[PDB]
């Protein structure tokens, strides 16, 4: 059924910037057509909390909480997969063709997400922090594409570590499948080469002050222990039941563990580990991330983490506006190296979601705003981005509170952004 | 899973069985309490929100799985108008709602003349039938009919589009093809639309002349009826298309009289619990020139029979002669015989006022459902299921307002209790 249900759909599987210099004008354009459970959801003025997409190879999926409507049989973890059809004007049609709830008993407060092969997979906890270490586990959770297949899982299993790994902190994080291998990223936090990490970095702030080396606690976990890289990894192998592979590796100092995506890269058995900026001080980052046998986190872009004149650690660059949020990395699927990211700001007479593409080896960058007939500020910002029809697409999912309303208003819609002279 | 057929059968017919499961007199006055269900996650909603204008929608529900037609009006020769399909589940969601979810849908480029186009769902396969005149000859562009067949997921051998020339009996002259449910069981799609033949006409013009030799009716000056114009009557035509891949596809015409027909825009054909039969309905008219229910052979012999709303002048059968539109009677899909009709009202707010009748204990429930629009309509159709032991119907209707220049669709599902 796996291979017929496959059969089925390669029907439907079926340069973004200028190439030099000069005056740069950029023409955006909102879709607002689509056939998704979510934004059905959002026209009834239901509450989305925390939607997490993940765009591959023509299939896409979201995980959220769904807030309901006078039902509590407090909030419905909600899973959604399906295509992106070709609409007339070939605009791209997200079409909704299998999606799944949870009971509250599965407490799936954060859960992470994940697509390719038409599947979806994700991991879910109900805190945030998992101890490696009564042991603690995490709920897997496989979609397939069409209806009730083997393809589909949730079950609750028992994380394989490295001796010793004590804790990761799972909060938004997209990763991707690949060769039916699942593969995700997030802070970890190890006694190997603890002290010698944070032996070199106290030696590296002998030399230059960072804003970080009086910091009594680091980000993900409480105190002054560092955060290390750490790589999920779920086989989808239906050969034995599903075990979660965790392995850990130092790379650039982490200053953000409150999100780490994952996306696909042109190298083999590489990727893109991207932690998006925050709170205007703390950088975004890309790395290039192994998901191999050898697990190796080392910078793409080297100004935003350059590697310490003695030792074996990075420099915690940091820095001591009308951006409001700002998220995610999204390296784009394409062979240039170029990653985007959006931001809420409010320095113009509306409200607007201004999108920044970065090229960074010839160190460009261009912007684009999409101006809000609304106003507001978010709580929550989120962008997917893909590339159809030689045009930069994005996928925003964000929630804001009005100034003048009660309630949360949740926003998700397609946008495009043309680069010419 | 070597073949794709019952793979992609496997998968859902496990969610096409989601679907499991009137009271007995009232002491006094019955109680009926309705409710709009406006959660919907179907191509024809999300356009509809959006303010596109979408035409003509039928809708045609089965086991489970729902099966959609109808004409886009885009924003970017002659017209144009495009025909497009959908197909998919109608999953439990929170509060065990019906929720439509499309699984699979299709766009017809402008070059498969397509105006009109019937409409079945059954075994997870949509199958229609398009023309573009409703009038299809079958005599000496020589008239052939669209054959479409839309799988349940994605690209399928179940999907089909040929233009195939229809095997009437001879002779048969005419078929009239506008808005027709049918449905698919046994591999066969089976739709009733009005004909028009030579053979054996001298019987009904003999029962037609003797109804009003005692009364007259606004019939029997008739010179010329209504789907053909002609000075002979229209008879049922019966449709079979067979979805097996073992033959190529081939258009089978039956004909045979029955009740004599007033109306041919329309002929609707609902699942009987008779083996090899069904409910042939035809829409009433304005007025009171109301609709019947036939039932239908649907296996080798081919007889329209009538079971309601026509009575019997000498010892065949004729019907009976502030609701501004209406259209679509219903069979409900239950082992006892009941039938729907909903009506667009005025008498009161706006209002579809649906119409349950139980024939059988000789009662007949009565719903409406206001509007917070106001306007005339230019469309209503309804196609209803029961979910949960309750009566459910899609209800799809076009009106043009007091305020607009241009005409506003609407759709949405609407559920019916009754009490005491
Ligand atoms: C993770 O550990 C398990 C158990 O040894 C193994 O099956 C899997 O291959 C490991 N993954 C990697 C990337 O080494
Ligand atoms: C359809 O027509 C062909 C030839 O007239 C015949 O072999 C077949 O039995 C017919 N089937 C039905 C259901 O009418």
């Amino acid at each position: 059924k796996a291979i017929a249900s496959a059969a089925n759909p390669i029907r439907l599987s079926a340069f973004p910037p200028h190439r030099c210099s000069g005056a740069t004008t950029s023409v955006g354009k909102v879709f607002p057509l689509s056939v998704s459970l979510s934004m059905s959801l959002i026209s009834r003025a239901s509450e989305i909390i925390n939607m997490l997409t993940a765009i591959s190879d023509g299939v896409y999926g979201k995980t959220y909480l769904l807030v309901p409507d006078d039902i509590e049989r407090q909030e419905i973890r909600v899973f959604e997969i399906g295509f992106i059809k070709r609409w007339l004007n070939d605009m791209p049609l997200l079409q909704t063709t299998n999606y799944m709830v949870l009971p509250e008993n599965s407490k799936a407060k954060v859960c992470t997400i994940a697509v390719g092969e038409l599947t979806l997979a994700s991991l879910c906890v109900e805190e945030s922090t998992v101890l490696l270490d009564s042991q603690d586990g995490i709920l897997v959770v496989t979609l397939g594409i069409f209806g009730a297949t083997p393809m589909d899982h949730i079950e609750k299993v028992i994380p394989v570590a490295h001796p010793s790994m004590e804790k990761i902190h799972i909060t938004n994080h997209r990763g991707f499948i690949k060769d039916s291998i699942a593969t995700w990223m997030v802070p970890a936090l190890a006694s190997d080469k603890q002290e010698e990490q944070k032996g070199c970095l106290e030696s590296a702030c002998q030399r230059k002050t960072y804003p970080m080396c009086n910091q009594t606690s680091w980000e993900p976990f409480g105190g002054r222990q560092l955060p290390s890289y750490g790589r999920l990894t779920l086989p989808l192998d239906a050969s034995v039941d599903l075990q979660l592979n965790i392995s850990f590796t130092y790379g650039p100092v982490i200053l953000n563990g409150d999100g780490m995506d994952y996306y696909e890269s042109p190298l083999l058995n590489s990727g893109w580990l991207t932690i998006p900026p925050k709170n205007g001080t703390i950088f975004g980052l890309i790395n290039k991330a192994g998901r191999g046998d050898q697990f190796t986190v080392i910078p793409q872009v080297l100004t935003f983490a350059p590697r310490a004149s003695s030792g074996n650690c990075y420099l915690p660059i940091q820095t001591s506006r009308d951006v409001l949020i700002e998220s995610n990395l999204v390296v784009l699927p394409t062979q240039s190296f170029r990653y985007v990211i959006a931001t809420y700001d409010i320095s113009r007479s509306d409200h607007a979601i201004v999108y920044y593409v970065y090229d960074p080896i010839r160190t460009i960058s261009y912007t684009h705003p999409f101006r809000l007939t609304t106003k507001g500020r978010p709580d929550f910002l989120r962008i997917e981005c893909f590339v159809w029809d030689d045009n930069l697409w994005c996928h925003q999912f964000y929630r804001f509170e009005a100034n003048i309303a009660n309630s949360t208003t949740s926003v998700e819609n397609l946008v495009r952004m043309r680069f010419s002279c």
